[PDB]
């Protein structure tokens, strides 16, 4: 058998990088910024 946890915070504005939840798009998009910023050293991407 298994146990499935059930938390409270399911919204269409939930981030994927970390897994945060918001109410307004802006609040979310702006948050995602924390993830999208610094660049990976080396030509890995470029
Ligand atoms: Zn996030």
């Amino acid at each position: 058998g298994s146990s499935g946890s059930s938390g409270t915070g399911e919204k269409p504005y939930k981030c994927n990088e970390c897994g945060k939840v918001f109410t307004q798009n802006s609040h979310l998009a702006r948050h995602r910024g924390i993830h999208t910023g610094e660049k990976p050293s080396g030509p890995s991407s470029g």
